[PDB]
């Protein structure tokens, strides 16, 4: 009673992302950023859905943080402030055969 | 005995780009890094010559960094180290009307 279409994709080696830490890949036409900080491995679009510049992880003050006006986001994309309109798109994300796999679900019903 | 031909564009404000800062614009079809440190007002190429993703100033280390795969490179684009095989395209910056305007030129002889 529903269809839905899943984009998943392993973007490297789970030793990439170790704890404390942000990494950006390459997901498809999107860019994500996958972060591993306390005990807690998500995944968000990388581009600012202000103007589309590339966001980094600052682990010292526990936030996201986008170099082009300022916006800072939490770990899973929602907005803390800056001028940004919307929060950055919330990816899944797991460990399989020890490679991040991201993946990303558009529903629809049947 | 040398014509060119010039693209220029005010691009802002030069209170946009304050001592240790720099900022991305877009110019045409490329975009380009200001940068305004040490005295030095400088603009190059923003998009990372390895794989595009766009770079910001870091201040602190006192270089260009991509923050997809570590490029780094100076102020002036030259690459310091990182998987890239060039350096920044330069432009040239100066100010009008308290306006940053960037140039660039493609050449011919006669
Ligand atoms: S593009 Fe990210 S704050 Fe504007
Ligand atoms: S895109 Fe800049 S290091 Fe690969």
């Amino acid at each position: 009673k529903k269809i839905k279409i899943v984009n998943e994709l392993a973007v490297g080696p789970a030793s990439d992302v170790p704890n404390g830490t942000g990494k950006i890949y390459q997901f498809n036409d999107d860019k994500v950023i996958v972060v591993n900080h306390g005990g807690s491995l998500t995944a968000v679009s990388a581009i600012c859905t202000h103007l589309g510049c590339l966001v980094h992880w600052d682990e010292a003050a526990d936030m996201i943080a986008c170099p082009c006006h300022g916006a800072k986001y939490t770990q899973d994309g929602k907005i803390i402030s800056g001028p940004q309109p919307l929060p950055l798109k919330q990816y899944k994300v797991k460990i399989e055969d020890g490679k991040i796999v991201v993946s990303i679900a558009k529903l629809a019903a049947a």
